[PDB]
DNA sequence: GTCCCTGTTCGGGC
């Protein structure tokens, strides 16, 4: 299973989520980078 | 092919 990062549903992911997504990292917020490729505070 | 999975509009991959 996963939970989308545009909006946080099951079933697909962000690039299957028909919803308005951000610029930057889900995750941290900053941009110059992505979610996949943060490392600063994954913690959960 | 049921379950897995991520950077665009939009489900493809095994
Ligand atoms: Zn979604
Ligand atoms: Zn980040």
């Amino acid at each position: 299973n996963v939970k989308c990062f545009n909006c946080g549903k099951e079933g697909h992911t962000a690039r299957n989520c028909r919803a308005p997504r951000k610029k930057g990292c889900w995750k941290c917020g900053k941009e110059g980078h992505q979610m996949k490729d943060c490392t600063e505070r994954q913690a959960n």
